[PDB]
C-alpha cells in the first residue's frame, strides 16, 4: 500500500506511536494511581490488539529508513519471531483484560513492556 | 492520556495517517485496477473501522495545535455531528465489505471520501 519507502516508514512510525499511547496510558492503572475499570481497560486492550498487528507489514523488503536497523531485513526469521512473540504477549494482556483480572493485567503489562524493549534493543537505532 | 497538548496533536495526526492509508489503499480495488478479494477487504475495513473511532478523543478541549482549526472547539456539537456522520459512513462501508458486495463498496467508499473532505473543508487549516 506504499508508493515509496518513505510512506512505509511514515505508516509504521504512526502505528507505533498509537500503540505506545494505548499501552502507556494504562501505566497509572496498573500502578494503582488511577482506578481500574474493567470495561474501560477491556476496550482499550482491544484497540491495542488491533494496533499491535499493524506495524510489521510496513517493514516490507526495501523499506529501510527511519530508525529501523538493517538487521530487520538481513535477520527475516528472527525479526518475525520478535514481532510474533510480542503479539503473543499482547494476547496474554487481552486475556487478562477480558477476564477483568487486575493481577494478571499487571503481570502481562510488564511482559509486554519487556517485549517492546527486547525488540528495540535488537532492531531500533539509537535516537 | 496526553501529558501536553502536543501529545494529543501527535496522536491524532498519527491516527489520521493510518486511516488515510487504510482507506486510500482500497482506491485501486474500487476502481478495478487491482482485484477484489472479499475477505481481504472485509479485514481491511475492520481495521479502518477501529482506526476511524480514534482521532476524535484527541481533540479534547485545549488541544489546539497542528492543522486543527479553532472552530472544532467553538463549534462542539457541529464537529461531533461531522465525526459521527463520518463514522456512520464507515458503518455503510463495513456493511458493504461484510456482504462482499463490490457495488455497495464502491458507493460507500465514495460517500466516505466525501465525508473526509467535508470535515477538512470546515475544520482543517490549509497546509
Ligand atoms: C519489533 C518486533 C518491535 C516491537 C515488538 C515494538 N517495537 Fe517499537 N519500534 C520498532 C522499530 C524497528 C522502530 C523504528 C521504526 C522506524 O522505521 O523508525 C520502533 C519505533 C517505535 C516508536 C517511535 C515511532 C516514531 O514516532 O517514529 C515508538 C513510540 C515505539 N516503537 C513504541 C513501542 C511500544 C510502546 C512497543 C510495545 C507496546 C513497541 N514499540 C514494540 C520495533 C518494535
Ligand atoms: C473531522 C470530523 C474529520 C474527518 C471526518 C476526517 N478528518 Fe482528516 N483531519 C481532520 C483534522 C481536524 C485534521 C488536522 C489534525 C491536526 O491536529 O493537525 C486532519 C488531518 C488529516 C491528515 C493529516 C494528518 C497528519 O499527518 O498530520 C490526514 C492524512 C487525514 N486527515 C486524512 C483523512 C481521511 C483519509 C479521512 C476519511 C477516511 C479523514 N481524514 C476524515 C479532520 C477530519
Amino acid at each position: 500500500q506504499f508508493a515509496k519507502p518513505e510512506d512505509a516508514v511514515k505508516y509504521r512510525q504512526s502505528a507505533l506511536t498509537l500503540m505506545a499511547s494505548h499501552f502507556g496510558r494504562m501505566t497509572p492503572v496498573v500502578k494503582g494511581q488511577a482506578p481500574y475499570d474493567a470495561a474501560q481497560i477491556k476496550a482499550n486492550v482491544e484497540v491495542l490488539k488491533t494496533l499491535s498487528a499493524l506495524p510489521w507489514a510496513a517493514f516490507g523488503p526495501g523499506t529501510e529508513g527511519g530508525d529501523a536497523r538493517p538487521e530487520i531485513w538481513s535477520d527475516a526469521a528472527s525479526f518475525k519471531q520478535k514481532q510474533q512473540a510480542f503479539q503473543d504477549n499482547i494476547v496474554k494482556l487481552s486475556a487478562a483484560a477480558d477476564a477483568g483480572d487486575l493481577d494478571k493485567l499487571r503481570a502481562a503489562f510488564g511482559d509486554v513492556g519487556a517485549s517492546c524493549k527486547a525488540c528495540h534493543d535488537a532492531y531500533r537505532k539509537k535516537k
